[PDB]
């Protein structure tokens, strides 16, 4: 029985919460199919944002997903880095699966792309 | 063998080391009992505040638990929404248990009542 | 099948890519030799920074280690209390292991010693 991290990350043009909200709803969506995640399977969820989003907490994108309502999330601030990505947010989902490290589909979207 | 997360949630009128203390403590406790768990069974722990609490880190509530000592706890920044829930403290432990997830007791407590 | 996480933190002296590295290369490399662990074997990991730390994420560490590249590395900002310690740098990794917590061999380093 073994629990694996699956990173995920993205980045919005403005600090909406419709931009927000679709952004890293759309980032869920890719982690989701790309590593065929039950909701039941995920231990819990951690979802950051650099200092310089403050329109909604992204959490909230999770309310669209279907069955997910019980998947513990909280939201925290990213680490303030002179020169890394703005406008960040990123994910940390804690999943069991028996599928090997090298082999997880991590997801990285919009200008987060210059990560991956 | 299953990990699940469980929740919590506090606020504090004001940022003083010994409310902190209190009210963290209260969680903690109120987590433990509703969900029976035992210190060994628990992987890891993460302690977040909003900007706006400066007076004490509340892993130091965990002293006064019985049997703790040896928990892994780390202390965060949540994220800085404009209009979210002010002076909160979060909970996000981390617990080895067969208990379904739609099942978890997650404990939101203060004006954190409104996220529950 | 357990689950355990380890903690770890360091400190420097100057806000610079070269002893951030250098320090956060020192502390991860303290926690595998001191807990045998293997690269495979770790869920995720979580590092985290004081707000006076800017230079660079310490997370680019990492990547002198050998075998290192499939774990998840996300990076946050640690919580800002009054007179806490200061540039300090946090571990908290999750990994694989029949080790009973209270033998969890948790490494704190240079001004983190105070801690331990």
């Amino acid at each position: 029985m073994m629990i694996r991290g699956i990173r995920g990350a993205t980045t919005v043009e403005r600090d909406t919460e419709e931009e927000i909200l679709q952004k890293t709803k759309q980032l869920l969506e890719k982690i989701i199919e790309e590593n065929h995640t039950k909701p039941e399977d995920v231990v819990q969820m951690l979802l950051s944002a650099t200092p310089d989003l403050h329109a909604v907490f992204p959490a909230k994108a999770v309310r669209e997903l279907s069955g997910w309502q019980y998947v513990p999330v909280t939201c925290m601030q990213e680490m303030d880095v002179t020169g890394g990505l703005k406008k960040k947010i990123s994910v940390m989902m804690t999943v069991q699966t028996d599928v090997p490290q090298d082999q997880i589909r991590h997801v990285y979207l919009e200008k987060a792309v210059v990560l991956r």
